[PDB]
């Protein structure tokens, strides 16, 4: 939503916009 998230990937880091 009007946030922004980083979670652990297994490639590389994968935000989004919770």
């Amino acid at each position: 939503g009007r946030y922004r998230r980083c979670i652990p990937g297994m490639f590389r880091a994968y935000c989004y916009m919770d």
